[PDB]
């Protein structure tokens, strides 16, 4: 669980348009994930 990323400029998820202020957004909690390759 990563904390502290910031996305620039849409939203997380249901990306838009950004605003005319709020140039640097926040980041939610992208949790990792690995696997085997073609499984």
């Amino acid at each position: 669980y990563i904390k502290g990323l910031y996305l620039e400029g849409c939203k997380w998820s249901k990306n838009g348009l950004d605003d005319s202020d709020p140039k640097k957004i926040f980041a939610d909690l992208p949790i990792l994930h690995v696997s085997a390759i073609n499984k």
